[PDB]
């Protein structure tokens, strides 16, 4: 409904601006452009190293009265080095301070993997593996619930959790709040209909990250399948006189999934909002779904031996 509704009642805007890889000197302008274009949901994260600058763009629009705080859906994410129970409130408070916000609308446990605490976001050992920590995300979750109780965040969720990790939370003795969201990688080459179905049976909204398959991911070694340059999606795009991009964004929306496409380019931010004006005919929907190569762009391979690494499971 141009939004999905979380089990709390909160209306979560269906399209949002993604800010990973959005450089600090560009993201304040991208956020500003986006809110002027009507975007009311911004997806952020401590680890993106730009929440201050996202904060500046929001601030300007808020004091410039272009939007009200109640009309904004700001998401941020607890990073892996901050999973120890006692580190969770501090990590949320830094994020609130950098975003210059009194509360978040959604705070997600970014990855199920907790890493050794410290300033390095990926503590690596001599073998190049990331160093784990003494925590289970069930304890992290208990601290995340405290943020709801104190009013720092309006809802809590998870990101990159496999269905068995969500289950461990749902079956937690003394559970106060469920994940309201599971933000996971979704796009034609990783359609995820089984995890989506599981989250939906549990009443957990799904946000699809990397709808365009992350062309700019640092590790895009040239012989990587490009969804935007994929002749097939370009053809179905042609049928609508829309771009590959607009089609790839319409797809998760049509599957009742929140999309958060990233762009620091003003023109492409406008383009990406110009998707609510058509519907993909069900055949085309089925075409796109069939491309499921189970191809993951964000596999976090460096953490593959972590006890809580999410991707060895089917879904
Ligand atoms: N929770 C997680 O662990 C996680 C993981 C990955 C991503 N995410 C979230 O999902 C967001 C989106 O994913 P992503 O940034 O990884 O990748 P993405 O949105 O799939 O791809 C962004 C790339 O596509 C380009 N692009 C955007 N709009 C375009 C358009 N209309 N036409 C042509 N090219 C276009 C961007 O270029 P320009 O920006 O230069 O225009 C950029 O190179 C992230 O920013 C982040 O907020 C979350
Ligand atoms: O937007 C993103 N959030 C993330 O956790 C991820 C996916 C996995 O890999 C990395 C690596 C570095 C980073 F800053 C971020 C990421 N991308």
């Amino acid at each position: 409904a141009s939004h999905l509704v979380l089990y709390t009642g909160a209306k979560m805007p269906i399209l949002g601006l993604g800010t990973w890889k959005s450089p600090p000197g560009k993201v304040t302008e991208a956020v500003k452009v986006a809110i002027d274009l009507g975007y009311r949901h911004i997806d952020c994260a401590h680890v993106y190293q730009n929440e201050n600058e996202v904060g500046l763009g929001l601030q300007e629009k808020l004091q410039g009265q272009v939007v009200k705080r109640e009309d904004l859906f700001i998401v941020s994410k607890l990073w892996c080095t901050d999973h120890e129970k006692n580190l969770v409130k501090g990590a949320c408070q830094t994020t609130l301070r950098d975003l210059k916000l009194d509360y978040l609308d959604l705070y997600l446990i970014h990855w199920p993997t907790g890493f050794k605490p410290g300033k390095d976001p990926f503590p690596l050992d001599g073998d190049g593996n990331v160093v784990p920590d003494e925590s289970d995300f069930v304890e992290t979750w208990e601290a995340m619930e405290e943020l709801v109780d104190e009013g720092l965040v309006k809802a809590i969720g998870v990101s990159n959790f496999n269905h068995l990790q969500v289950e461990k939370i749902l079956n937690k003795p003394g559970l106060k709040y469920k994940p309201a969201v599971n933000q996971i990688e979704v796009h034609p080459y990783l359609t995820q209909e089984k995890l989506i179905e599981y989250c939906k049976s549990k009443g957990i909204v799904v946000t699809a990250y990397s709808p365009l398959g992350s062309p700019d991911r640092p590790w895009a070694k040239p012989e990587d399948p490009s969804l935007l340059e994929d002749p097939r999606i370009k053809a179905i795009a042609a049928k609508y006189n829309k771009t590959t991009a607009q089609v790839l964004i319409r797809f998760p929306m049509q599957r009742n999934l929140i999309v958060i496409p990233k762009s620091v380019t003003p023109e492409r931010i406008a383009e990406n909002f110009q998707v609510f004006d058509f519907e993909l005919s069900p055949e085309d929907m089925n075409t796109l779904l069939s491309y499921n190569r189970n191809w993951r762009v964000c596999a976090l391979m460096s953490c593959a031996s972590h006890k809580d690494y999410p991707f060895h499971e089917e879904y």
